[PDB]
């Protein structure tokens, strides 16, 4: 009787339920940003979620701002992701790769040749950024030349080519949470005078060009996109978020994409914030035609209310899913939720990653089995 637990049809994909694993950076790639068997166990374990969206995956070295995130720009990376897609599919799961460019939220230490991070405009985020050599202040990033936006779009297109080859069911363009695309959208970050700055239309141009480029690799019904309609995460700010997001959503409505993925203002990236905003999901449901994913601070009961009230079609869970590989079964049988441990979110090993327990140990055995089979197959 939970709507969260109703199978849902995603323009062809037979989702087990209406619950989504939110994208989650775990900082556990192998050398050269290549996914490993351990990574496949983790996704295999969580494959009773209707849809998995992966951790943000950089489309290029230039797009990375945190250590040991996986990439999707080399063959060796694609091979690694194949273990992941295989294992999730053997468990009858569905999965999309979230494509990432960190923008200015990076450090020369991460960059090819120790070049500056790139952004719309030469404006550093506030605060400090973890690097290979400990905590350092954010640097002023380099403002991208007009001509270079084309080359970033092409990175996304190559990245989607690699994704399709890796065997992902679809892709999600990360346009949220303070990163390259988001910096383009908001006029607090975007001070450009060319055809990608100024007018609301112009700021979104890049988002539309990325979408044009990837929908040449995947059918548009397999391209998703994530927005953060109203957040301070990473020194974001816009002079008029209602106006900017209204336009951006209505345009998106007409591109017949797989879904729109909206993060609730009560999330500041990875933590909860007290915050007044009307730019939550209720405000966008009217403005977006197709399949709508709501994410951010939900529980069983508040997620269920979203679906009953027809506010969204899918509810994403991030932190609960880190801790509860079988969240849907727990919801379903009214079980206690395993607590999540923030200290093991980022970096590390099995601990706080693949060692959260299931209701049913057999689920656990089946994930291990598929993940080992996936490794032998793609050895
Ligand atoms: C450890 C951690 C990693 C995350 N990584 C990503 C990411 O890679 N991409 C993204 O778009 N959001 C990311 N988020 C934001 C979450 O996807 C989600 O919006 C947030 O956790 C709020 O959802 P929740 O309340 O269910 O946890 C992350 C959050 C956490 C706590």
């Amino acid at each position: 009787m939970l709507k969260l637990l109703e199978p849902f049809d995603l323009n062809g994909l037979e989702l087990a339920n209406r619950m989504v694993m939110a994208p989650l950076t775990r900082n556990r790639a192998g050398p050269r940003f290549v996914p490993t068997k351990m990574n496949a166990l983790y996704y295999a374990q969580r494959s009773g979620l209707g849809l998995i969206i992966t951790e943000a995956t950089q489309i290029s070295q230039q797009g990375m701002g945190y250590p040991d995130t996986p990439g999707i720009y080399t063959d060796e990376q694609v091979d690694g992701w194949r273990m992941v897609t295989e294992a999730v599919h053997r468990r009858e799961g569905c999965i999309f790769l979230q494509l990432w460019h960190v923008g200015r939220v990076s450090h020369s230490s991460f960059q090819p040749n120790g070049q500056l991070p790139v952004a719309p405009s030469a404006i550093a985020p506030e605060g400090e950024v973890m690097t290979y050599d400990g905590i350092k202040p954010f640097e002023t990033p380099r403002a991208l030349e007009t001509e270079e936006v084309a080359h970033i779009v092409e990175d996304y297109r190559k990245a989607a080519i690699n994704a399709k080859r890796a065997g992902f069911d679809g892709i999600e363009i990360h346009s949220a949470n303070g990163y390259l695309l988001h910096e383009f959208l908001e006029d607090g970050t975007n001070k450009r005078t060319d055809r990608y700055g100024g007018s609301i239309e112009n700021r979104a141009r890049i988002v539309f060009e990325v979408l044009d480029a990837v929908c040449k690799v995947y059918p548009s019904r397999r391209v998703g996109i994530r927005l953060s309609p109203d957040t301070e995460f990473m020194s974001m700010s816009d002079s008029d978020r209602p106006a900017l997001y209204s336009y951006l959503v209505q345009e998106l409505s007409r591109r017949e994409l797989a879904y729109l993925h909206l993060i609730e203002p009560r999330i500041k990236g990875n933590v909860d914030v007290e915050k007044e905003s009307s730019l939550n999901v209720e405000f966008f449901r009217p403005l977006y035609k197709g399949v709508l994913i709501t994410a951010g601070g939900y529980q069983k009961e508040t997620g269920e209310e979203r679906l009953q009230k027809q506010h969204a079609d899918l509810v994403a869970y991030g932190r609960w899913v880190i801790a509860n590989p079988d969240l849907p079964s727990r919801f379903e049988q009214n079980a206690p939720l395993n607590p999540y441990d923030r200290a093991t979110f980022y970096g590390g090993n099995e601990k706080g990653y693949t060692d959260y327990p299931f209701l049913d140990p057999r689920d656990s055995q089946e994930a291990l089995k598929e993940a080992e089979a996936a490794e032998r197959k793609w050895r």
